[PDB]
Order: structure tokens, then C-alpha cells, then sequence
């Protein structure tokens, strides 16, 4: 659904600002 590490779970992992 949301991210994989971001507990917030709202955006997409692909677009996640992990970098
Ligand atoms: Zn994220």
C-alpha cells in the first residue's frame, strides 16, 4: 500500500525520499 520502511505509509516506495 504505502512504503516499506516509512511507518507513515502514504507515498510510494519508488518515489520515497530514502536517498
Ligand atoms: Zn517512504
Amino acid at each position: 500500500k504505502g512504503c516499506w520502511k516509512c511507518g507513515k505509509e502514504g507515498h510510494q516506495m519508488k518515489d520515497c525520499t530514502e536517498r
